[PDB]
């Protein structure tokens, strides 16, 4: 406390095409246990700002050049010991230049949000959507891969 | 990378009284070099979610009981080595119960936002306001106490 603690910083971005209102999602082939739509995102480097990391990830993975990003909210995951956490910063953006990398034809797809379901998407994508669309802004999971619920101040404050 | 890094997590909350539209600020006496309006906030404990920490801080310092908080954005500060960072999560809230602690009469004040100036407030408060009011959502400073500027992806990515 009152200085640093271990945090795994990750970003996630929902890019919207202002001309069609569709959003950009990773739509790649994979083994049955990993297949599913997912939003671009990755790890924030040490020394690297979070929003900068988000813009870089989108560029490196999709080729799109975001002029900036707008913050939507956070998702937090804790292990059993809770000595560390994964902090995901979710951003949205609709202002960009460039086009999808030819290197990712059948790897990236523009889809209406309504096309995304819990069944055809990566774990917790519906929850991420709640954050991206603005219905929620602070979700937390008590397991590194558990269910994300709204954070409203409930905790073992007396410990 | 690709797991944890040292991050000093801090929260800051702008509470608005829906009946007057005024915001709650710390308005305490202090030496000349520390005096100035400031928004409540503090350090996030290990194991403790960020939004939960924000709600706790407001309760412990003001007595107000927030039913929840809405994310506004982030402020990041880096030292010269950039090996660590201070990540500030800014929230806003207008739904609460309780009243100001008698323990903080001339310590807390409800003031219209227009009453806050760079001259009568703590360092970077104008920038925090930009985030709280929604004009910006991702600010970064290249010094532990420097000027907060909008994060739009500029960095030494080639290093």
């Amino acid at each position: 406390l009152t200085r640093t603690q271990p945090v795994e910083l990750v970003t996630m971005v929902m890019v919207t095409d202002p001309e069609t209102q569709r959003v950009l999602v990773e739509d790649k082939v994979n083994v049955p246990w990993k297949a599913g739509h997912s939003f671009p995102g990755g790890h924030v480097e040490v020394g690297e700002p979070c929003a900068t990391a988000a813009i870089r990830e989108v560029f490196e993975e999709t080729g799109l050049r975001l002029s900036g990003v707008t913050f939507c909210g956070t998702c937090e995951w804790f292990d059993d010991d809770r000595q560390h956490r994964k902090l995901g910063l979710l951003y949205r953006a609709s202002n960009f230049t460039g086009t999808l990398k030819a290197s990712a034809e059948g790897q990236l797809s523009w889809l209406p949000i309504t096309a995304l379901t819990r069944e055809n998407s990566a774990a917790s994508l519906p929850e991420f959507l709640q954050v991206f669309t603005g219905t929620a802004s602070t979700l937390v999971s008590d397991s590194w891969n558990g269910n994300l619920r709204i954070d409203e101040g409930h905790h073992h404050h007396h410990h």
